[PDB]
């Protein structure tokens, strides 16, 4: 019965939260002054993106100091103040954190790339050009262009998955390890209740530096160098599991910690359970089934389920429909005509999923997809790749919280913009609504939390048939029986049971268009 297994999350992206002194961007103080907006909700815990020091090239996950708050947030004053406040409203507190790679402006970096000699020398990935100039090897960055750079500090190329600016931290080197080690422990002294774990399967890459391999024709438009090849060797080594160790070895000597990996690729669920396996790894991880799907399918989510069988030793999973990494979900699984009654369907199916919520800041709102122009940009990825990119601007748009000129985010001039269709969806607006979003998620959450077939139960079965999706759960005495229509064709249900939840018109024999109801 651990307080994380069945908790819902609710992630925060600290640039768009509230913007408390009024520059433009979000702030650890005005993350403070919110967090009622979250107990209120019934979320568990809090995860904070990152806002550690750093040049913002990936906006925070670029850092340059693991133990500071960079000053566009506040100070370390201001962490603690956040922790304290949540602990008194009963929130939980995840902080990210980013241990693939630094910022290049990190002291780490510095040392490391003066000279071939230093005591960091080896702290991060370098290799001798080709003779011919060339790169160390194929390998291509995930934001476009190649994986390495030329350093003349060095004389040689220095490996980089994400941005140039966010040079690959070398995990084979156990000094490195002892280091980002004691970065966590740092955190976990601060009263923190664990982590989200950014990358983790970037941790570590081949030594050998072999090649990667062409990719089969999976013809998605290939977008970006990195498409035409099979991750193999530039990431996923044999040795995560290991050094994943270590770190619940860590969180162990502390009381009641969570922990959760992003882990990318389609190469996803093997990391994933070795991510995860026993009480020796992490708690939890989540992958990209949904951030990167064009539509919610039945199939999709009993593809998705059958990944995590209840087996003894097998790992928690956790849900992201939406986050900061892939545009609004509503944008990219529904017609506008169709939206306010799609929006709770989905929001009770992430509810309904055996494993652990990740709402995303926005997402009890039924916030949209920004489109935001090429002028406009500020995630490099976009301007490297355009027109096909990955689309996160757009996703991390000021929070509203009511219908003012700045929507009460704080600012007049803030850094992206609200978006004409997400103005009327401000929290105020939705607390005076009875039919809500924000009143639903609500009723979404308590659902979860006070039935424990929904909060925990087995998936004792997923049964798909064209836009239907039935999921049968179980515990404590408890079987549920989740009917969901991902369809716009009234569909025809044999129940016998008690209505826990029913919406968008369902009954126990019938679900009109995107309706869906819970059984007993």
């Amino acid at each position: 019965l651990p307080w994380w297994k069945g908790a819902v999350i609710y992630q925060i992206y600290p640039r768009s939260f509230m913007d408390s002194n009024g520059d433009g961007i979000g702030d650890l103080p005005g993350i403070a002054q919110r967090l009622p907006h979250i107990a209120e909700l019934g979320a568990d815990a809090i995860w904070i993106s990152p806002f550690f020091k750093s040049p913002m090239k990936d906006f925070g996950y670029d850092v340059s100091d693991y133990c500071d708050v960079d000053p566009i947030f506040g100070t370390l004053e201001d962490f603690d103040a956040v922790i304290a406040r949540s602990h008194e409203l009963g929130l939980k507190v995840l902080i990210d954190q980013v241990y693939s790679h630094t910022s290049d402006d990190h002291e780490w970096f510095a040392e490391s790339r003066s000279n071939r000699d230093n005591p960091k020398a080896e702290w991060y990935v370098w290799a001798d050009a080709k003779p011919d100039g060339s790169p160390p090897s194929n390998w291509q960055s995930v934001f476009g262009g190649p994986a390495w750079t030329w350093d003349a500090r060095r004389g040689q190329y220095y490996l980089h998955n994400f941005l140039s600016s966010q040079p690959q931290l070398n995990l084979h080197n156990r000094e490195a390890q002892q280091a980002v080690l004691d970065v966590m422990r740092f955190w976990l002294e601060r009263g923190v209740d664990g982590f989200r774990i950014d990358a983790l399967n970037f941790a570590m890459h081949d030594p050998q530096l072999r090649d990667n391999p062409p990719a089969p024709p999976t013809d998605k438009q290939r977008t970006r160098p990195f498409d035409f090849q099979l991750k193999t060797y530039n990431q996923s080594h044999a040795d995560i599991p290991a050094f994943i160790e270590r770190i619940r070895a860590l969180t162990d000597e502390f009381d009641g910690i969570f922990t959760v990996a992003e882990v990318g690729g389609d190469d996803a669920v093997r990391e994933m359970k070795a991510f995860t396996e026993g009480e020796t790894h992490l708690n939890s991880a989540y992958g990209f089934n949904f951030l990167y799907a064009e539509a919610l399918t039945p199939q999709l989510v009993c593809s998705a389920l059958a990944e995590w069988p209840e087996e003894p030793d097998l790992g928690w999973p956790s849900w992201a429909f939406e986050n900061h990494d892939a545009p609004r979900a509503l944008s990219r699984w529904c017609t506008p005509e169709d939206r306010q009654a799609f929006a709770r369907l989905k929001t009770l199916l992430l509810m309904s999923l055996r494993g652990n919520a990740i709402l995303y800041y926005g997402e009890e709102l039924g916030l949209t997809q920004v489109d935001i122009p090429f002028d406009q940009l500020h995630d490099p990825e976009a301007i490297a790749n355009w027109p096909l990119t990955l689309s996160r601007d757009g996703a991390r748009t000021p929070m509203p919280w009511d219908d003012s000129e700045c929507a009460g985010f704080g600012s007049t001039a803030p850094w992206l913009p609200v978006g004409d269709d997400n103005r009327p969806r401000s929290v105020a607006a939705q607390l005076g609504d009875a039919n809500s979003l924000l009143k639903f998620t609500r009723q979404a959450i308590a659902l979860r939390k006070a039935n424990p077939a929904l909060h925990h139960g087995h998936v004792v079965e997923c049964n798909h048939d064209g836009d239907l999706l039935e999921l049968v759960r179980e515990a404590g005495g408890q079987r549920l029986r989740c009917r969901f229509n991902l369809g716009s064709k009234p569909v025809e249900c044999d129940c016998e049971g008690r209505t826990l939840l029913a919406i968008n018109g369902a009954e126990p024999t019938a679900l009109p268009p995107f309706a869906a109801i819970i059984l007993e």
